[PDB]
């Protein structure tokens, strides 16, 4: 039997304000919504795993990102009680600047990131060079894949051209889905409501595939950027 994580940790890691049209793309421009940036903290056998690196440091007091001092991956770092280098993997759901502007921060652990994001990230005018580093170690893959036990990445292409997502099972609470930003909200996901990304035709069939995930092992779901279910989720230092 697999090994479950001993340790699943949310770790708010400030704030982004968008367009409400971010969220649902039907909605009138106009009207801003002040969104919730996480990463997690998977306590494994084999050491902890990082999910996501929050934003760049150059957003700090500075799309507008509502970012302080605290919300820096180091300071996170610091807090969660690890120094980059104790880390066993970096997991990069994607590399937009909101999941990976911690990135640098890391350059010993290697970094999962899917192919199809690293080669976007390379020519993409979208991305922030914090968020694509050329010297860190990239461990580059493709498609689904097992990182330790009870550590599962699910290809959710579409939000951006190579996004993904995580399965996990936990000691405390069985299996849970992050959807990342595979889903912003609850309705994306639920109800399909279409939102922000580079392909969203990829995001749908990427949803439609993870709800055939969800009839077959009923986990409990927590969306991307979702300020409806932000505030009822255990946060670091309390673990699910
Ligand atoms: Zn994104
Ligand atoms: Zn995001």
């Amino acid at each position: 039997m697999d090994m479950t994580v001993k340790k699943l940790y949310f770790i708010p890691a400030g704030r982004c304000m968008l367009d409400h049209s971010s969220v649902n793309s039907a909605l009138t421009p106009g009207k801003l919504l002040n969104l919730p940036v996480w990463c997690y903290l998977l306590e494994t056998e084999e050491g902890p795993i990082l999910v996501d690196t929050g934003m760049p440091e150059s957003a700090v007091n500075n799309i507008l990102p509502k970012m302080t001092e605290e919300d820096r991956i180091v300071n996170i770092l610091k807090r969660v009680g690890y120094e980059p280098d104790d880390l066993l993997y970096i997991i990069s759901s994607h590399l937009h600047f909101d999941h990976a502007g911690g990135n640098g921060a890391f350059t010993n652990t290697p970094i999962i990131v899917q192919r199809t994001e690293y080669e976007a990230a390379l020519h993409r005018e979208e991305y922030m060079k914090e968020c694509i580093l050329p010297h860190l170690n990239y461990k580059i893959i493709e498609g689904d894949y097992e990182v330790v036990p009870g550590v599962q990445l699910l290809y959710t292409p579409g939000h951006s051209p190579g996004h993904q997502s995580l399965f996990i099972k936990t000691e405390q609470s069985g299996s849970v889905l992050l959807t990342i930003d595979a889903s912003y909200t609850k309705e994306n996901f639920e109800d399909e409501v279409p939102f922000a990304g580079f392909d969203p035709e990829l995001a749908l069939s990427s949803i439609k595939r993870l709800k055939e995930v969800v009839k077959k092992e009923k986990p409990i779901i927590f969306f991307g950027h979702d300020i409806e279910q932000e505030k009822s989720c255990r946060v670091f230092p309390e673990y699910i």
